[PDB]
């Protein structure tokens, strides 16, 4: 009141004809001349709409006075025909606005739009001003509040992803007050009697950051002696075009907005934004798939990359079973990053190209269907921003070009990507790409994760473009997910950088807004989770917040144990709260924090209450407001006044199956988890109190160590291991049959079942054990055997007369022969290894040589050992045998994968056998056989993979490309950019191809090399060391300056008597020659690359 009171034009609506539309509880007085609400009335209390007439709209940004005719449709409903004509700006249109009261809601709908100009979605338009592209009712508040009203206040949320900075504004409406003209995602006005919330489908943006997702605009308007704060819908979009081409019809969404009016809705006897937020759930858009979120407790990524097939579709079902047992049936969400093409960041845009080397559409369909019973939902990683020449959808027309006409290059890794123009893509059939995937896959896939979208790589990725993209995905029945905490606010249900707490640091997490989280906490994982070092909202949020970890290869992640502990430490309780809707949010006093380079104030939530449809009430209370107290980072949680979490421990009722379905009373359970040692005591519900109670320790074998608990006056006391999940039931439970590895033709391919029962052991069974790697990955170990030990299992469900490959991962520390043998009943084939000599450098593979997932002695020499065979007519007697001849030291085996394969490598025949060896790379089972990737990049998503032909884009000449990606057929072996490394790129190993002692072989291949002597053919023996081991080097010349195609290389190689000779490709110390090119041009054109094809090795 110390600044000058403000004054404005008075209201004069003495000549206005008003009508009333009303439900039983809500009356709205409306102008017949224009769709303006003068005032809302509910239970004798009022809120203004737009008090000052503004009978104008903005059409394509032009102020227009519409010619309006009114009709009263019925007691609740009025229509306004609004003719829009301005010849000078080529506006000749009409729209109908319907105002309708439904219970305590007012609906504002543009129900019908007619553009009299000729516009046809999909066709060229000569003049964009002919489009009816935007409709704005800015200037007409849908609801407001006046400074003359007691308790007048506005609350609004904007996007903030910085954990120190709340996105919310709380503004008292006073005269005087600060100017206000600002976009909001959510907005409320209230008095001490009524609160109103406003929703709009407007995909307006005023800019990036807090200016985005601004579907509402709040404005201060001084009317007479009073200030009003009014909430307006932001501008709506309609007919739009790109470079003259009108977008498809589905991009037009009819404008809609809603207001909801409420008294006290949480029984705290105060009326404020929280009541408005509760009521707002009845008018708001709901991101499709949101209902599922609360029961997706175990999210993770399973990764494939670079043709390696690290995680075949049917293998992922075994990880789902492991997590099912270990969590006693918590729901799951597995994002398949690398589901398509050759893996992650291969083949982008071709969404329907399901990865062949991981089992194709047939195994993907099986994974989806069979995962349902475990409440496991599958998602896929796609890209709508960048592609590669290999992709069916790579074309000049789709590529993004800079103003100077150069390509907007993407990242160079396996291949040099080029960004696409997403607006062009939308305007030229993007939708059909999703349709093709949906048709091929059928029903059942849960979610689409669109990587990078939001970062502008493909041009406009803002609110409008994101809603269009999400609608294409939702239309196929899929749920939307994206990378950034700030992305997809309207439609996303999952944000990777909100959920993986380690990413981005404190400025780039989930949505830091009490208002937004209150409204939608239960609908998405988009929030600030607990990560103390970020401070602010991340310093122990009372609602928790998803914490994602992984164990299936994503960024080299393999920590299964840590994954499960994390689920219990953060996610069980986070997900518990998502089964309820927030009803009350109470802040404590501001505290001072110091972290991330500043001292700042933060106002922490001290209590949050939640409720469900059955009026269960959950109360979550922070144990101290003192930021220096250990109790600041602790909560008490009650359900109906019963303590279920207190500090370090919880004993939490879980009444839902893996898919969220309510459990029968007798299947109800409770989870216990305590991050500290110590006895804890819990009050049970009376219907548990008079029952026997049974406790189980949860492990990767499911429920173990059954104990009957002693109940005393309805209490139990639990004194158990810290950081260890348990589950409690009212009756004795059993572990069901998991059918490990169903569809993979063998039982329990990964040694997860805790026994070798399905194997027939010939020899001393005490010498064969399932043991844990340094990464807790179970493996078969055979050691210390004086006689042969063999393990045999039938291969089941094979097709007759069909060609197959089978491999087992093998790491042999013994010199003794370790073998895989298949007997089809007509033929026996066998492959073996003596001591393993090649470390494993595949980052997304579970048994790479990184120390934390090493086999033993801090190393892993795991490599896939293959046999190739063909079934005959009878498939009832096909056996696989793993054996180890006598030796002291250990052989490790894991992951037996049998799958169709059509290679013809052995004297032009499929089956393992003698004859000239040939690799044309046209029928590779997986990886780069007979080579394995070397240590040139250490453990990495290796820059060598099988290159796929897409003429002319992948071949010499396209954008000045010097060398072909593919030499002959559809596939070659490509190494991208690994020049000047002085290290081994890849090598054969004896189990893949053996240079027999004292025999001599001719090794021939065709190759492309972009520069002279950057790569060399090498001959070695034993384990490579970069004392550098001895190598016979053959530097290779470039293949383009004096040749129109790949050159031929040929070498004589004699096998060392020790049997451990191999050959490969080595990155020399020589600098490449990029012929004056730099940047993306030099990367694209292949100066730094090496391609091989048509390998042949024959004895001479
Ligand atoms: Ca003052
Ligand atoms: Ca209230
Ligand atoms: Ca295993
Ligand atoms: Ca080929
Ligand atoms: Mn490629």
């Amino acid at each position: 009141s110390h600044m000058e009171k403000e004054t404005g034009p008075e209201v004069d609506d003495s000549k206005v004809t008003y009508d009333t539309i009303q439900s039983k509880v809500l009356k709205a007085v409306i102008d017949q001349a224009f769709p303006r609400v003068k005032e809302y009335s509910l239970n004798g209390h009022t809120l203004p709409g737009q008090v000052q007439q503004f009978n104008q709209v903005f059409i394509n940004n032009h102020r227009i006075t519409p010619e309006v005719t009114y009709k009263k449709i019925n007691e609740t409903t009025a229509e306004y025909l609004m003719k829009l004509r301005d010849d000078a700006h080529l506006i000749n249109a009409e729209m109908t606005v319907r105002l309708q009261v439904v219970d305590n809601q007012l609906h504002f709908d543009v129900t019908k739009i007619v553009n009299h100009n000729q516009v046809t979605p999909g066709q060229k338009i000569d003049d964009e001003s002919k489009l009816l592209s935007s409709i704005s009712f800015l200037g007409n508040a849908l609801v407001s509040v006046s400074s003359d009203q007691t308790g007048a206040k506005f609350d609004g949320a904007t996007m903030s992803n910085n954990t120190h900075v709340s996105g919310d504004d709380h503004i008292d409406v006073t005269n005087p007050m600060k100017d206000l003209a600002k976009g909001y995602m959510y907005g409320f006005v209230s008095t001490d009697k009524l609160a109103a919330g406003v929703w709009s489908n407007s995909q307006n943006s005023y800019g990036g950051g807090s200016n985005d997702w601004t579907r509402l605009t709040a404005y201060k308007e001084t009317v007479g002696n009073a200030n009003y704060v009014g909430i307006h819908s932001s501008e709506w979009q309609w007919e739009k075009a790109y470079k003259g081409i009108v977008f498809p019809e589905y991009t037009k969404e009819l404008p809609s907005a809603k207001v909801v009016i409420t008294e006290d809705a949480n029984a705290d006897k105060n009326v404020d934004w929280q009541d408005g937020a509760i009521a707002y759930r009845s008018i708001m858009n709901n991101p499709q798939g949101w209902e599922k979120v609360k029961d997706i407790t175990a999210y993770r990524i399973a990764m494939n990359f670079g043709s390696q097939a690290q995680n075949p579709f049917l293998m992922t079902l075994d990880g789902i079973k492991k997590i099912n047992l270990h969590t006693d049936g918590l729901g799951q969400g597995v994002l398949l990053k690398g589901y398509g093409s050759e893996g992650h960041d291969s083949g982008h845009l071709n969404y329907a190209d399901i990865g062949k080397r991981i089992g194709g559409v047939e195994d993907f369909k099986t994974l989806i269907e069979k995962a349902k019973k475990y409440g496991a939902h599958l998602g896929i990683h796609v890209n709508a921003s960048e592609t590669y020449p290999e992709s069916k959808y790579f074309n000049e027309k789709i590529l993004r070009k800079n103003p100077d006409g150069s390509y907007s290059y993407g990242w160079n890794w396996l291949d040099q990507g080029i960004n696409i123009d997403a607006a062009y893509d939308l305007a030229h059939g993007r939708l059909a790409r999703w349709e093709d995937l949906k048709k091929k896959l059928g029903d059942g896939l849960d979610f689409i994760y669109v990587d990078v979208w939001g970062n502008g790589q493909s041009g406009d990725n803002g609110a409008w473009a994101t809603h269009v993209l999400a609608k294409e995905i939702n239309k196929q029945g899929w749920r939307f997910a994206i990378e950034w905490g700030h992305g997809g606010e309207y439609d996303s249900t999952f944000h990777h950088w909100a959920a993986d707490l380690t990413y981005g640091g404190y400025t780039n997490k989930g949505i830091n807004s009490a208002i937004t989280r209150f409204i939608r906490n239960h609908q998405k994982d988009a929030w600030v989770g607990d990560y103390r070092s970020y401070g602010g909202a991340a310093n122990y949020p009372l609602l928790g917040g998803y914490s994602m970890k992984d164990f299936e290869g994503w960024q080299g992640r393999s920590d299964y144990n840590g994954y499960v502990t994390n689920l219990f430490a953060h996610d069980v309780m986070t997900k518990y709260f998502q089964h309820f809707t927030v009803s009350k949010w109470e802040n404590g006093t501001p505290v001072t924090m110091t972290d991330n380079g500043s001292t700042y104030k933060w106002t922490p939530e001290m209590r949050v209450e939640l409720v469900d449809a059955d009026n269960n009430k959950v109360v979550v209370t922070r144990k101290s407001n003192d930021v220096n107290s250990p109790q600041y980072r602790e909560r008490t949680v009650t359900l109906n006044g019963r303590v279920i979490q207190d500090g370090s421990a919880y004993l939490t009722p879980w009444n839902w199956d893996a898919n969220g379905k309510k459990l029968s009373t007798d299947k109800e359970k409770m989870y216990y988890f305590n991050t500290q040692a110590g006895a804890t005591t819990w009050t049970l519900p009376s219907d548990w109190a008079k029952s026997k109670v049974y406790l189980y320790k949860l492990t990767d074998q499911g429920k173990t160590e059954e104990q009957e608990l002693t109940v005393k006056d309805g209490k139990i006391t639990l004194d158990l291991l810290a950081n260890q999940p348990y589950v409690l039931y009212r009756s004795k439970q059993t572990n069901p049959e998991m059918s490990w590895s169903e569809g993979m033709h063998i039982y329990d391919q990964g040694f997860n079942s805790g026994t070798l029962k399905h194997w027939t052991i010939s020899g001393d069974a005490s010498k064969a054990e399932i043991v844990k790697s340094q990464g807790a990955n179970d493996m078969l170990r055979i050691q210390g055997n004086k006689e042969k030990v063999s393990l045999t299992q039938k291969l089941t469900g094979l097709k007759p007369n069909t060609k197959y490959a089978v491999y087992v991962g093998v790491d042999n520390r013994s010199n003794a022969k370790a073998s895989i043998t298949v007997n089809t009943g007509e033929k026996e084939v066998t492959t073996y290894t003596n001591k393993s000599l090649a470390l494993n450098y595949v980052k997304a593979y579970a048994h790479n040589t990184r120390r934390n997932n090493a086999t033993v002695d801090d190393t892993s020499y795991f490599q896939n050992m293959y046999a190739f065979f063909t079934t005959g007519a009878d498939v009832s007697n096909v056996t696989l045998t793993l054996s180890r001849e006598a030796g002291d030291e250990a052989t490790y085996f894991d992951e037996i994968r049998t799958f169709e394969n059509n290679s013809s490598m052995y004297g032009d025949k499929h089956d393992t056998g003698k004859g000239t060896f040939k690799q044309d790379f046209e029928n590779v089972a997986q990886g780069i056989f007979p080579f394995v990737v070397g240590g040139v990049e250490g453990v990495e998503d290796n820059r060598t993979h099988l290159s796929e032909k897409h003429d002319p884009y992948t071949q010499r000449g396209w954008n000045g490309k010097k060398v072909d990606d593919v030499i002959e057929g559809n596939w070659s072996l490509k190494t991208n950019g690994l020049v000047s490394r002085r290290n081994l790129v890849y090598q054969t190993i004896p189990q893949n191809f053996r240079f027999e002692a004292g025999k001599t072989y001719r090794v021939t291949f065709e190759y492309e090399a972009g520069s002279d002597n950057t790569y060399a053919f090498v001959v070695g023996k034993g384990e490579f060391q970069s004392q550098a081991s001895n190598l016979e080097m053959h530097e290779l010349p470039n293949t383009w300056t004096d040749s129109k195609k790949a050159k031929k290389a040929t070498f004589l190689v004699t096998g060392a008597e020790t049997g451990d000779t191999w050959v490969g490709i080595y990155s020399t110390g020589n600098a490449s020659n990029t012929r004056g090119d730099s940047g993306g041009n030099a990367n694209f054109r292949g100066y730094n690359d090496f391609m091989m094809d048509n390998l042949q090795i024959e004895e001479i």
